[PDB]
């Protein structure tokens, strides 16, 4: 099976198996293993790994969609001694996550983003972008080839293709999206395609 | 099956299968989804996914390879209302594809062309480079690591490892390959590879 | 199956299959084909692809980690001619390989390491790192997104995230990893992990 529970380690005492909406359409051909929360009218596609086997849960929250070749695993967040690691761990609304992909959030082929981690509602991952101990904002773009590693990206900013940002001066100074920056419309304009796509292969199923 | 049609959606009211010749070799850990056509002698390794489930064909020429873990994808080609998206369009010799990949083209291991785009016969796209609303021509060279977005490269010009080329007056001015150049040959090799590995896997399977 | 012998080819008389550790954890969504030998205590995450089939063996050293989406694969170290290809054979320890992974070291999601290559006891190859033409030394860190090809790194380097090292000048000019350094003690902690995962995953197969 490809819906997998995770496995009994020294950090993680008891397994868990994936809380999977019965609306989301995770492919065949996807992994998804352990403490893994899956919300409703997901898309998860072809060759995507979703792993929460560190400890600590991975929550993908309603109408996001995880794309061909994505990646999201996450630091361990307890140590041996039964210890959690704060610095490896992030919170939202008052809730500890491994890693968190808020609602309507696009991970788009081949990215990955690897916790500790928050991405909030309405942003756009872009191709093979990667977000690794950062806190990307709401309606915010990556886009492709951009990094955000150690940084909180301010709600409303994008990252241009191929920047690596990893100074908290410089994610201070990204630029606004406006109503004419050429990716401003483009998280709506997916996230409709795929809540679409995820019921149109659940009635293949 | 790995091997699957499209699903029916408001953007696509009918399922298209793959079409695929029969002297192309498919890994069983590849995926193939929907509206694509395979050319003869093709190599598709594992973990690569093509899916075309947006409208519009993705088309890959005879001779080509992709390798492990690329991605062909592309954007919506016809919106809800039926009507064609001329944007998401490429032409290639009078006919319309979201993704075309020419004759004897390498797409090497986790690289990614995303629709719109076209890619000329004989070139390489090198391993994790991104080809995203471009049209790249023949004999080019995408090294490792580059990248071309909204973009014409030249027939004959190669994109330096890592370099992501954004605008059409960089891609303008983009060096030649010569015969002394380090990958000038790459191409020719890899394919000559590729169609004698086809043709082992297919004694295999 | 996932693990499976390469193919007969003008540049391959005979089949070989993996030679893998029993106490190695393959996951079942990995792929490992052809000359390969994985050593003890290795994890093989779901996604990877691991493909020995142009000749010369792939090697990957005890308690080393291979996690998700990474590619291993080489150029051809055998003409049709059955002449050995030089330039595209690594040495160590007098003993020739297409790519060689030491002991303790760990391929993070989505890197890729590209024959002909090695890399050095207790190296992490960082997230989306790339590596090819290129010897890489013991105790080395490949932030994320960074990249070498062509080059020798010396023991003890790290490349910062994102920067792409073509050239022996800058190889030899990397900053050194000292205690300070913020990935200095990350493979040590990647590799206790990993070894007890794949401990963990072995008792639910
Ligand atoms: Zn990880
Ligand atoms: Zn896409
Ligand atoms: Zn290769």
């Amino acid at each position: 099976s490809n819906i997998r529970e995770n496995p009994v380690t020294p950090f993680n005492p008891e397994p868990s198996a994936p809380v999977i909406d019965p609306t989301a359409y995770i492919d065949p051909q996807a992994s998804v293993i352990g403490e893994v929360t899956i919300g409703a009218n997901v898309m998860v596609s072809p060759m995507a790994s979703i792993r929460s086997d560190e400890g600590m849960p991975i929550f993908v929250g309603d109408r996001s969609n995880v794309q061909d070749g994505v990646v999201l695993h996450a630091l361990e967040t307890i140590n041996e001694e039964g210890e959690p690691i704060e610095d490896n761990i992030v919170e939202v609304d008052g809730k500890e996550y491994a890693v968190y992909i808020g609602n309507n959030v696009s991970l788009a082929h081949q990215s990955q983003v690897h916790g500790p981690a928050a991405v909030g509602d309405d942003t756009f991952i872009g191709m093979q972008a990667f977000v690794f101990k950062s806190k990307v904002g709401n309606n915010c773009v990556l886009e492709p080839r951009s990094a955000a590693i150690g940084v909180t990206i301010p709600d409303g900013r994008y990252i241009p293709a191929g920047m690596v940002v990893t100074s908290q001066a410089e994610a201070d100074k990204l630029p606004e999206v406006t109503d004419d920056y050429a990716y401003s419309h483009t998280n709506e304009a997916v996230v409709y395609v795929n809540v679409h796509l995820a019921e149109g292969y659940k009635e293949t199923s």
